């Protein structure tokens, strides 16, 4: 079938979808495209570099927070930010694992720039707000990685708790960890108030 | 070579820090204990359960601060297990990826269950004490994931930046992630304080 970039990353997402990130591999993708591997690698040089491309165009396509709106406080952009962020994670199989394959690509350079940009304007050192980010980067990829990898691990094998674990695991599958990553949020958002506020007073 | 299960774990470890988690195979573990492909297996099934083994093993190994010390207050403890399950992580290639692939295991429950009964104990809900403890956890994954997948596809491939950006990674660079851990850690404690004491208050 046809051949250009935005073919190849469909049939490539098509595949994670069917198989995880172990399991996907440029044999079953020449496959699935209905070409010879030669062929698929004029395009496409190794499972590295599709990888990476996935993990930029999974947020160009489904990540639809990137931005501030007009007027809206930092603490508001880094909810919406983390919440999109999450959405988009979760839309692919795996998808957690696709983005950490990789740091900013050129293509995400200005989005970056200006989310960095953003904290500044709104009280932050480049550091602090660096920090901020990060966090929140980290806490929603953590959480995702969690859950993705207990979406696996439950197709090789299954699983005398005591009782707070029990009740902490009925808690924590009552729906996708949805409660849990937005409580989380609100956490970590009003302590980067607090010591945003701070200024120089011990805090 | 001994194949008790201590000697298996010691050996695999000292393969997964040749070769990554996705390297890491039962055939590489034979030959590196010296024995055919069989004998391992009466030992090991499969690598599914060398992994789920691997993240017990590395953390009752190399993470001493599991329980709070006596009288020790809330906040300092999900502090000091915060840096020491972050070292535990670091302690081996791809450590991070290797615990998440399993949930507590049996001889994990009674660790686990102290801690849930520990927040429990110093005001929270099992609820809100699960969300703390889960923030925490998957903070300082993520933090761990993305250093620990910088290391490895700096192997595959190498790396016009605008100014906050370079700055940014820069910075993100001048240590281990260590400062952007400890950061966010601080964030994370306090807005779990400003939570729990609100109580039923508007907040
Ligand atoms: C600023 C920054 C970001 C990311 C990142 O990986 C990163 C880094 O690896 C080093 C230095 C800075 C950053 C994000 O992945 C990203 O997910 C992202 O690409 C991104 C985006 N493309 O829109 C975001 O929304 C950000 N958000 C989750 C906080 C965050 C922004
Ligand atoms: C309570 C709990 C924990 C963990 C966990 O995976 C988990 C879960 O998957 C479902 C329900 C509850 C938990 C931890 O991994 C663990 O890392 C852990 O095993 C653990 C330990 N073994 O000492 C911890 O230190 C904890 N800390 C990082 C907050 C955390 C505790
Ligand atoms: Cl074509
Ligand atoms: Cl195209
Ligand atoms: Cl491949
Ligand atoms: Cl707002
Ligand atoms: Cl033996
Ligand atoms: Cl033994
Ligand atoms: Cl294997
Ligand atoms: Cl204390
Ligand atoms: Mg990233
Ligand atoms: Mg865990």
């Amino acid at each position: 079938s046809r051949l250009n970039r935005e073919s190849v990353i469909d049939a490539a997402l098509e595949l994670l979808n069917e198989t995880g990130i172990d399991g996907l591999t440029t044999r079953k993708l020449a496959q699935k495209l209905g070409i010879e591997q030669p062929t698929l690698y004029w395009h496409v040089k190794n499972k590295r570099a599709l990888l990476d491309a996935l993990a930029v165009e999974i947020l160009a396509r489904h990540h639809d927070y990137s931005l501030p709106a007009a007027g809206e406080s930092w603490q508001s952009f880094l909810r919406n930010n983390a919440m999109s962020f999450r959405r988009a994670l979760l839309r692919y199989r795996d998808g957690a694992k696709v983005h950490l394959g990789a740091r900013p690509d050129e293509k995400q350079y200005d989005t970056v720039e200006t989310q960095l940009r953003f904290m500044t304007e709104n009280g932050f050192s480049l550091r602090d707000g660096l920090y901020a980010i990060s966090a929140v980067s980290h806490f929603t990829l953590g959480a995702v990685l969690e859950q993705q990898e207990h979406t696996a691990a439950l197709t090789d094998r299954p699983a005398n708790l005591p009782p707070l674990l029990r009740e902490a695991l009925q808690i924590m599958d009552s729906d996708d960890g949805e409660q849990a990553f937005l409580h989380g949020l609100e956490s970590l958002i009003r302590g980067f108030e607090v010591q945003l506020t701070a200024l120089l007073q011990i805090v």
